[PDB]
Formats: structure tokens, sequence, C-alpha cells
């Protein structure tokens, strides 16, 4: 029968925004697939997946024989002409392809993302298969007074980081939609300022529990409120799942300036 596979040997699903994913797609082929003209597979993926059709392969099947296109919901359609497919008459047709996440609604954090495909026959249609579902996090903060913490201060400035043995090791640059990477490079850091009620967050990231030995996750600030001092060290959080989705912005992780 059809399926979409997850390949991803893990018990947590959880990825970074432009982190790659490796997918399969199985798709049965009708024994009587020489009477037919076309055989087609899209990809579907959910609002937040974003595939690349240029990793497509298929198992038996030189790429000279079926064309592929791209589609304006990120996922893709290849054509197979029935006739390059007698050798796999009643047998299941095997592709890989990568995908990456890209979240342009913010709602989509911490929620469930499969990749979905239907496999067509002329013009009749298997039933859609899933994929196991990938998830991305985030983690919400508020800057404030430390003696007076319903003060909530503006123009705080905090990058990104990674922090291992208490020491920055690694940057991030990008963000939820066009992807983080992380580097040592201390330019173009991801950046966030705060406004009147202190709120700031970074979305798009895999969990702490997934990160290398010793890594945690920690935001540096570079500019202070105005009248308050510097924090010397970067502030440490955790990701977990439902970090983001299930706290509202007020109730984010509160650091605590002094003036």
């Amino acid at each position: 029968s059809d399926k979409k596979t997850l390949n991803d040997n893990r018990s947590h699903h959880d990825f970074t925004a432009g982190e790659k994913i490796n997918y399969s797609i199985e798709t049965v082929v009708p024994w009587n697939i020489a009477n037919k003209k076309v055989y087609t597979i899209t990809d579907n993926p959910s609002k937040g997946l974003i595939m690349d059709a240029d990793t497509i392969q298929i198992e038996g099947l030189a790429s000279n024989k079926y064309t592929v296109k791209k589609n304006a919901d990120n996922g893709f359609t290849i054509t197979i002409p029935a006739a390059n497919l007698a050798a796999f008459a009643g047998k299941t047709l095997k592709t890989t392809v990568k995908g990456h996440l890209s979240i342009e609604d913010l709602t989509l954090i911490d929620t469930g993302i499969p990749n979905k495909a239907t496999a067509k026959v002329d013009n009749e249609a298997h039933h859609e298969v899933k994929s196991e579902e990938v998830f991305t996090g985030g983690k919400k903060f508020v800057k404030v007074d430390g003696s007076n913490q319903s003060k909530t201060l503006a123009g705080a400035q905090f990058q990104l980081v990674i922090v291992k043995n208490g020491q920055v090791v690694k940057y991030a640059h990008g963000n939820e939609k066009d992807g983080y990477t992380f580097d040592t490079n201390n330019t173009n850091v991801a950046t966030k300022t705060t406004g009147e009620n202190g709120q700031f967050e970074f979305a798009g990231l895999k969990y702490s529990e997934s990160l290398e030995a010793g890594e945690s996750y920690a935001v540096k600030e570079v500019k202070a409120p105005t009248g308050y001092d510097l924090l010397k060290d970067p502030v440490l959080f955790t990701v977990t799942k439902d970090s983001y989705k299930t706290v509202q912005a007020a109730d984010g992780q509160k650091i605590s300036n002094t003036k």
C-alpha cells in the first residue's frame, strides 16, 4: 500500500528552521500500468514545510525517464509516462526527497507538520498518505526591572547564541522563515529589540535536548534599556515541546535589569 515516511531515527521529531529533513515515499504501481497513460506523484506539504524538488530520486528509474514540476504550495508533481513503468508493474515505486521548515505563521510553532503525497494513475487518485509530523519550538522572554517586575523595559537588544561550559560557542544568524545557521562569526547575528511591554522571542528552534553535548541556548544582551546596566553574562534558556505556544508572551522568561 502507499506510504510516506519521515526518516528520523529519534523519539522526538524536532527541527530548527532551515535544517534538512529526509523523507521516503512508497507508491504502488498497478499490474496494468502498461495499459495506462500517466502516473503522477503529487507532494503536498502541510504549511510550514518546504520540499526541495531538486533532491528527488526514484529507485530503479533514471532521472531522464520522468519530469518534475515545483508547485505554489511548496510541494511538487512528478510525472512519469506509464510506458516507463512496465518493469514496476505490481511493484512499489520508492521516491526519496528532502524538505525543511520555514515558518511564516507563528501559530505553526509547536504544531505537528506532516508531509503528504498522493499518487494518481490517469485521472484516478490513490488515497493521500501522510508522514509522521515534525515540530519546531521557541522561547518567549520579558525584559523587566529587577526591583519592580511590573515595569517592562523597551530598547534592550538580545542576540541568540549557544553557550557551552559558560562561554559563547556559536552565534545564530537568520530567523524562523529564512532558517537559522550557527557559527563562530559575531556579525549579522540574530537579534531582537524590546518594546514597551519588554517582550521578545526566538521561534523556529529545535528542542534543547537535541543540541550537542553541553550546549544551551542563551540570549546575550548587547544593548541595555536607557538607564540600566548591561548584563554581564548570557541568559540561558530551555526549549521543549510546547514551550512557545503554551506560554502567553507576557508570561515569558523574565530577565531582570538593574538601574
